């Protein structure tokens, strides 16, 4: 599961995941995940 390009390709995976995490934080579901 280790790659010589994962630490980078993942940086893009997280940056895009932040938009989703904050999306629900707006109160779409509340404190119930």
């Amino acid at each position: 599961r280790r790659c010589l390009f994962l630490p980078l390709f993942s940086f893009l995976i997280v940056a895009g995941a932040t938009t989703l995490f904050c999306l629900l934080h707006f109160g779409v579901i509340g404190p119930q995940r």
